[PDB]
């Protein structure tokens, strides 16, 4: 692959608590134009969580996390975050990063389609 991510972080956390997800991207990185946060809830589909446009910084949400979550990227570090703010139970889930090197419009940005490169998954777990 001429990308690769690895994600760190993770685990439990009380709710209305805060937890910080990393995503180290190595390889063809200064082609990456979005690194975007997915998660799977138990017995959901993969959806797209929080996107990232590498260029500018902009920032687009699903609406389940608005106002919770904030994604962040450190171009120099190749790395992209997702601050779980203001956690609820219903953020229970797998979190796997994606990123593509093919820019596409933002209304595509939370589209699985739109990746091509992808972590590990990484389980976060919340108590109430």
């Amino acid at each position: 692959s001429d990308v690769q991510l690895v994600e760190s972080g993770g685990g439990s956390v009380q709710a209305g608590g805060s937890l910080r997800l990393s995503c180290a991207a190595s390889g063809s990185t200064d082609s990456i134009e979005y690194m975007t946060w997915f998660r799977q809830a138990p017995g959901k589909a993969r959806e797209g969580v929080a996107a990232l446009y590498t260029h500018t910084g902009n920032t687009y949400y699903t609406d389940s996390v608005k106002g919770r979550f904030t994604i962040s990227q450190d171009k120099a570090k190749n790395m992209a975050y997702l601050r779980m703010d203001s956690v609820k139970s219903e953020d229970t889930a797998i979190y796997t990063c994606g990123a593509t090197r093919k820019y596409v419009p933002v209304r595509f940005a939370l589209d699985q389609s739109s990746y091509d490169y992808w972590g590990q998954g990484t389980q976060v777990t919340v108590s109430s």
